[PDB]
């Protein structure tokens, strides 16, 4: 019975809650398409003065 | 008789009554399998404004 606490604490003290990574692994791709598509944006910035001349 | 009788009663004080715990179990089971579902629901909320941009 101590060893078997001993395992439950060890795991208490390590382990993750994965039911938190998922969601926050759904919103960081979200926010990682939307980061690309923002760099793409700031990427155009630069040709709209090359109508100037 | 007064072991019986003692054995009985505390029989009475701690044991369970299974048969309702079998409904609570599928009950439960089935809860739990609908929280989870909620939870995806929940994850998929962020790729909606994907779409905007």
């Amino acid at each position: 019975k101590l060893q078997d606490s001993l395992d439950a604490g060890v795991g208490n003290l390590v382990d993750a809650d994965l039911a938190k990574e998922s969601a926050k692994l759904q919103s960081l791709q979200t926010k990682q398409q939307l980061g690309v598509q923002a760099l793409s944006i700031a990427n155009q910035s630069s040709s709209s003065i090359l109508s100037l001349f």
